[PDB]
């Protein structure tokens, strides 16, 4: 009644707060906590830090910490424990290159038990928002470091947060219980069991049978026709949030024939996205015309959508010299067929379904898309090294969008750098992304985001497909299930059946 059972496609991992896979971000966020806490309005509030000051040049910050917080094993949280966490994270600095605060922090020291001083290389504006992320700047008890580090593993995953990992059984389940000595608000739920169920259909079956009480996740959570059925079944409860991030193709500007602007612009008019969403996504998601929805901070720019218009796509191709050989449906230019490889995770039925639609729509304008569905490791390798024509991709949701997603475009081992590498203006874009991150002149910050997002739109680097939502299927007794401000978090401590 105050215990729930839910599911996740894999175990939560070791819950090292400072590492990535196989740790699951939402589980790191249940056990470990930040200095400051992200809010839906884009601000942060005091959290383990009660307050803070900064220097006039914006580079030196001093946080006053709570003095009443203990880790779940009774050891105190104080500035020394925080400073040792920052050292453990930055001892592995290379791994966090995607996150610009990890390159900005030049020193962290405890000035006393309650005062923590962080010095930055520059006046990095997103500092507090990156400190609020699920990882890596959250705090494990230093006693649980292994030989004074975390990058080589941890002992027990001891955090300050409202949940404690009770036990994990690999390939089976993970069980958390409420922290009875939490410094903040006491959750209503006392125990949460996660059953490991990798297949979406099997998840839906688990819920119908009553084996689980709650499913919570993005558009991959369960089959969408099933979800629509469940939303009409008065024995169940369902929800669909307002959109949290964009799903899009990345087009390789450095690889033929996507290296041609006119080919990328044509592809951007070839897909009927509303039909795609109604055919493959059961009508449950929203059409996307831009990298970021106009509701994302800094991104209400009046960018012009490319509406589905196969006549215009064909015209653009014809004008660029891609015309149809006698008796053939696939265009050719300089003897080369207009062929494009579309990469995605082959096991993933929803991705395959979308890819088949996109392939069919692009065949109608004379582009031959070849589907390359591979296991996830091979797709991630392709993202990193630029071995793709088109690849499925997504943004990151709040509080990463847009700043941190844009920051990462500079990192060479990410899909977006690779996709953009054929642009003559790539250096300028990357210089402008560095400038926007440290700008405190609000007019210049808006102007730099407008320039970067407008160049990316006008160069047709992406094919935005949908703004996707979180969705929930639950037993009615759990009541209304809230959403967290951070798109990757699950706010279990806010569920309040009574």
């Amino acid at each position: 009644p105050d215990e729930i059972t839910t599911a996740w496609p894999v175990n939560v991992g070791p819950l090292n707060p400072h590492l990535y896979t196989p740790n699951q971000m939402f589980a790191q966020s249940m056990v470990y906590e930040p200095l400051v806490k992200y809010q839906a309005d884009g601000s942060v509030i005091p959290w383990l830090a009660k307050s803070w000051t900064h220097s006039e040049d914006g580079k030196t910050w001093t946080f006053t910490l709570r003095d009443d917080v203990k880790f779940s094993n009774g050891e105190p949280f104080d500035a020394e424990a925080a400073a040792e966490n920052f050292r453990a994270v930055l001892d592995n600095r290379q791994r966090h290159a995607w996150l610009e605060l990890a390159n900005q922090i030049v020193d962290v020291k405890a000035l006393s038990k309650t005062e923590l001083q962080i010095t930055l290389k520059s006046a990095y504006y997103p500092f507090l928002q990156e400190l609020a992320l699920p990882r890596p700047f959250r705090f494990i008890a230093p006693s649980q470091f292994k030989n004074h580090e975390t990058m080589n593993g941890i002992k027990a995953p001891i955090g300050t947060g409202p949940w404690i990992l009770q036990e994990s059984k690999l390939n089976q389940y993970d069980v958390f219980v409420r922290n009875e000595n939490y410094w903040g608000e006491k959750p209503a739920i006392k125990k949460i069991t996660f059953n490991v169920i990798p297949d979406p259909t099997t998840r839906a079956v688990a819920f119908e049978t009553g084996d689980i009480d709650l499913l919570y996740g993005n558009e991959g959570l369960l089959p969408l026709d099933t979800f629509a059925r469940f939303s009409q079944n008065p024995a169940y409860h369902t929800q669909l949030s307002q959109p949290i991030e964009t799903v899009m193709l990345a087009l390789n500007t450095a690889k033929a024939p996507t290296n041609e602007l006119a080919v990328r612009e044509a592809l951007n008019y070839a897909v009927n996205k509303k039909s795609l969403i109604d055919n493959a996504l059961y009508g449950t998601q929203q059409v996307a015309d831009t990298l970021f929805a106009p509701s994302v901070p800094y991104a209400n720019l009046g960018l012009k959508p490319s509406q589905y218009d196969p006549q215009k796509a064909k015209a653009l191709l014809e004008k660029a010299g891609w015309t149809l050989p006698a008796g053939k449906d696939i265009r050719e230019k300089n003897g080369q067929p207009l062929r494009i490889e579309l990469s995605f995770i082959g096991t993933d039925a929803l991705s395959k379904s979308m890819a088949e639609i996109i392939q069919a729509d692009m065949r109608q304008i004379g582009a031959d898309v070849s589907l390359i569905g591979e296991e996830e490791s091979s797709i991630y390798a392709r993202q990193r090294d630029g071995r793709f024509g088109m690849i499925f991709h997504r943004t990151w949701g709040a509080p990463y969008d847009p700043h941190a997603f844009l920051s990462s475009m500079r990192v060479p081992s990410h899909a977006d750098f690779q996709a953009q590498q054929g642009l003559a203006d790539k250096p300028l874009i990357d210089k402008e992304i560095g400038e926007v991150l440290a700008t405190h002149d609000e007019t210049q910050r808006q102007a730099l985001y407008r320039d970067i997002l407008t160049r990316l739109h006008d160069e047709a680097v992406y094919l935005p497909i949908s703004y996707i939502s979180m969705m929930v299927v639950s037993k009615p007794e759990l009541g209304n299930i809230p959403y967290a401000p951070i798109a990757t978090e699950i706010p279990f401590e806010q569920i309040k059946p009574v």
